[PDB]
Parts: C-alpha cells; sequence; structure tokens
C-alpha cells in the first residue's frame, strides 16, 4: 500500500551535484498536467548538508515565471527515505541510483498515501538515457500511475523544459 522499492547503501554524498528530471510520474493526472500544478518540479541539483540531510535546488512554474526554489530534505533513520517540511508529511525515497548516471525517487504522503504519489527519474547529462528510463518503466510497473511525462535534450537545458 505504498512505494516498496529503496535503495540499500545510499550514499547522499555521493549524490550531490547537478540532476536532470528526464521523466516524472504521478498516480493522478491531475499532479502532473499542466506546467502549473504542484509536482511538477524540475530539478537543478542536490545539495548533501553536513550532518546527512539533503538540499534540493529545483525548479517550478509559479504563477507566471520559471521560479528556482531551495527546499530542505531531513534524513531519517532509514538512509533512502528522507522528510520534507511539513504539512502532513512530505517524505522522499530513494528507489533506486547508480550515483554516476541516473536516479529514480519517489515522493508521497504520510497519510498515507492512499493513493497519492509523483515520481522522477534523475539523470546528470541532458540525454535520452534508455538504461535508467527502462528502470524508470519497471520501478513504476510495481505502482498505480496515470501519467507520464518524459523530456527531450533541448528540454532538458532550458528552466522548467521550455
Ligand atoms: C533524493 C531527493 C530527490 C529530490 C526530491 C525533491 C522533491 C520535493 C518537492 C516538494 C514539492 C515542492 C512544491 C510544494 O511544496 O508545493
Amino acid at each position: 500500500l505504498i512505494v516498496t522499492q529503496t535503495m540499500k547503501g545510499l550514499d547522499i554524498q555521493k549524490v550531490a551535484g547537478t540532476w536532470y528530471s528526464l521523466a516524472m510520474a504521478a498516480s493522478d493526472i491531475s499532479l502532473l498536467d499542466a506546467q502549473s500544478a504542484p509536482l511538477r518540479v524540475y530539478v537543478e541539483e542536490l545539495k548533501p548538508t553536513p550532518e546527512g540531510d539533503l538540499e534540493i535546488l529545483l525548479q517550478k512554474w509559479e504563477n507566471g515565471e520559471c521560479a528556482q526554489k531551495k527546499i530542505i530534505a531531513e534524513k531519517t533513520k532509514i538512509p533512502a527515505v528522507f522528510k520534507i517540511d511539513a504539512l502532513n508529511e512530505n517524505k522522499v525515497l530513494v528507489l533506486d541510483t547508480d550515483y554516476k548516471k541516473y536516479l529514480l525517487f519517489c515522493m508521497e504522503n504520510s497519510a498515507e498515501p492512499e493513493q497519492s504519489l509523483a515520481c522522477q527519474c534523475l539523470v546528470r547529462t541532458p540525454e535520452v538515457d534508455d538504461e535508467a528510463l527502462e528502470k524508470f518503466d519497471k520501478a513504476l510497473k510495481a505502482l498505480p500511475m496515470h501519467i507520464r511525462l518524459s523530456f527531450n535534450p533541448t528540454q532538458l537545458e532550458e528552466q522548467c523544459h521550455i
């Protein structure tokens, strides 16, 4: 009744650097349909703060404009799962990553989430890496997704992806 798959041995210090949202999938169309939807977030980079926590700088369409956005993902007992401030706990779990080339993550609710959830295939360079997109699918095969987006190299370079 949640997201089952996670990353064991997650060194959140080897995940740091630049990242590109190549694909995103949500359990509901409304979460990802328009540019203004809430979990239509593009990911600039991950900064692992000294003391574990992860800092995301990201891009969203908020009104009219691609706004940069800094967010703080707070480590939990489980290396792969982090927590975002706050209203009702938004948890991020890292499904999979090879650190160097791709990263699979999902965000859901601690309510819990029957059954709302956004996921993303972060990559390092602006390229269609199909061997991570294949991994994105097979980890979404295990889940209730009703929208998948994916982007090109040219949209991977603009802010909010054109
Ligand atoms: C391992 C970390 C992967 C990157 C996680 C970033 C996702 C957090 C986005 C939270 C949504 C921001 C907009 C909002 O709160 O309305």
